[PDB]
C-alpha cells in the first residue's frame, strides 16, 4: 500500500538506468 | 498524502521519458552529426 | 510519515526540470 | 517497506546527480566543440 509506492520507485531506477546507457552512447559518439 | 504521490510519481516518470526521448533525438542527430 | 516520501518525491521532480534545463542548453549548442 | 522506499529514493537521487554531471560535463565540451 506502500508497497505500492516502492513499486514506482523501482520504475523510476531503472528509466534512470536506461539515461545512463543514451548519455554512455552519447559521450563516445562525441569523444569522452 | 497518497492520492498525492502517485500524482508526483507521474509527472515524474512522465519527465523522465520526455528525457529519454530527448535523448534519444540528440543521439540520432549525432549519426551524423 | 510517507508526507516525507512526498517531500522525497518533489525534489526528485526538481532534479528532472535542471536536468530539462541542461538538454534545453545542449540541444542549442547543437543546433536543434 | 519504508527503511526500503529511502534507500530506493536514495539510490534514485544519486543517480540523478550522476545525470546532471554528465550532462554538464557535455554541455561544457562544446564550447567548444
Amino acid at each position: 500500500r506502500m508497497k505500492q509506492i516502492e513499486d514506482k520507485a523501482e520504475e523510476i531506477l531503472s528509466k534512470l538506468y536506461h539515461i545512463e546507457n543514451e548519455l554512455a552512447r552519447i559521450k563516445k559518439l562525441l569523444g569522452e
